[PDB]
């Protein structure tokens, strides 16, 4: 139903979809704010947070790789933000807080980074 990849896709065009994406996540202020900024272990009083996360992939790296074009393609953006999801589905084993922070970005964010996937090709 052309979507996730179809165009060469530039950051500049990537972005103009992957952008209101990245901030329909941050719109959900807590729900995106284990991600957005670093999780911050020394905050979260977490010790081995980098040792549990592999790739906790903040919304605001990910919005980095939209503002430099870390990705050549926007699927691989959402495979950021994805891989953001996964830090809080890998650590908050489900049964957490952030988990539910981020289910439901996953909800919100995709619900707009879809149709924008396709919007931008
Ligand atoms: O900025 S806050 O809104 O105050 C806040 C509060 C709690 C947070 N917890 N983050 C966690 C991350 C991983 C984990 O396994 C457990 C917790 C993060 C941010």
């Amino acid at each position: 139903g052309s979507h996730m990849r179809k165009k060469i896709f530039k950051p500049e065009e990537l972005r103009q979809a992957l952008m209101p994406t990245l901030e329909a996540l941050y719109r959900q202020d807590p729900e995106s704010l284990p991600f957005r900024q670093p999780v911050d272990p020394q905050l979260l009083g977490i010790p081995d947070y980098f040792d549990i996360v592999k790739n906790p992939m903040d919304l605001s790296t990910i919005k980095r790789k939209l503002d430099t074009g870390q990705y050549q393609e926007p699927w691989q953006y959402v495979d950021d933000v994805w891989l953001m999801f996964n830090n809080a589905w890998l650590y908050n084993r489900k049964t957490s807080r952030v988990y539910k922070f981020c289910s439901k970005l996953a909800e919100v964010f995709e619900q707009e980074i879809d149709p924008v996937m396709q919007s931008l090709g």
